[PDB]
């Protein structure tokens, strides 16, 4: 039952929050996986930020 970040996660965790053209279940789908394994957080970074890119005006 945890109550607090981690100073990588939070990072990651804002950044995909932060994304316009994201759904409210893209976003869940690289944070529950970022929740899984931190370590590649910039990697699941740039599928939310790729994401948003094909979801943006042409």
């Amino acid at each position: 039952s945890d109550n607090k970040f981690n100073k990588e996660q939070q990072n990651a965790f804002y950044e995909i929050l932060h994304l316009p053209n994201l759904t409210e279940e893209q976003r869940n789908g690289f944070i529950q996986s970022l929740k899984d394994d931190p370590s590649v957080s910039k990697e699941i970074l740039a599928e939310a930020k790729k994401l948003n890119d094909a979801q943006a005006p042409k």
